[PDB]
């Protein structure tokens, strides 16, 4: 009605070992970056295109936790989170922003490995 | 798997009406915003709290033209896309990444509502 | 590799004012029904075909408070929920199995209008 | 908006081989049953308690024709598919419903792991 809807559901590989950082003033949080894939095989080419995003995803708590523990680079992941984009400043002075994908409260990772 | 998913989903109101485009040889790009929120009838110093993220969604084809027929600042749309960052040149002539919900072939948009 | 996931998203409309009933527990359960539709074209029919599928949709604790208390039939709202069959045996006595919507502590349940 | 949306994703493996089986007249269509799970050690004893629900999918096309080549047993798979409930009477008179997850061309399936 005025809240609405902020879902992401992402599967995809780690591009890097997960970067987690304990704090006690909070506790755990994990950054991850996944990547999602289009293969192509085009007319003027003649050979195979493709084209990979990568996502920026926080996890926060104990999903970091087992973050850190389990997931390494080429790990395969499911996530549910939600879209966050945080304004900062830079050294030269510039307003920049990121978006981010935040798995908090009631969104999921899951590894589909075994 | 190398390919994944990626896949987003928002319910939310437009900030404005949307912003129309043709192309080369064009075909139909709007660009359009989306606010979706969270409460939290927080203690803080009497009263409650809110966050709105402002969601940058893109329209292609049809639905371009569509949501510029039909679609204007308030209306309550659901939406499903994929995430897109996109890298362009600002004012100084330095990098600046914009990430954005691309409704695409695979995507959908409804007018929700009474 | 266990666990896995079961996820439904459905927006539609309720067929039929909330059922709301209170288990020994203590606790409420609503019983809605929901309306989704899909519409078509075709050629030996120029006219239009319409197919509305119902789902058996149902809510625990506080959200079947809700439910009870705000939602009509014709209500328009938003369900993250998991798939459920149960079993159950009829009069004659033999097995019958209906498959459900289960929104629990894991989902949400979202009124799209006012 | 009468229409709405109905949507399942599912993540699971399957529990047995694929039943594909085509049509001179409509191509291949596919059945195929997922398990998804839920564990948890509790409460009055201290003991592990499992509770699997198993789906039926459908898949109808090349993702049947796919799913027939390279899909076995314990495979597992993405689904984004929409719920379907039909009607049929049984040999001893009586009707029955089998609820279904239907993979058409708004869907998807995708061979995780590896």
């Amino acid at each position: 009605a005025s809240r609405g809807v902020n879902k992401v559901i992402l599967v995809g590989n780690l591009g890097q070992d997960p970067e987690v950082r304990y704090m006690p003033n909070g506790g755990a949080v994990a950054n991850i970056t996944l990547a999602t894939s289009e293969s192509w095989r085009d007319k003027a080419t003649g050979e195979m295109k493709e084209q990979t995003e990568w996502h920026r995803v926080v996890l926060f708590g104990k999903l970091a936790e087992v973050a850190s523990e389990y997931l390494r680079k080429g790990s395969q992941v499911y996530i549910e989170g939600q879209l966050r984009t945080r304004k900062w400043t830079d050294q030269s002075g510039q307003d920049r922003y990121t978006t981010e994908v935040v798995v908090n409260v009631g969104g999921t990772m899951q590894m589909l490995g075994g």
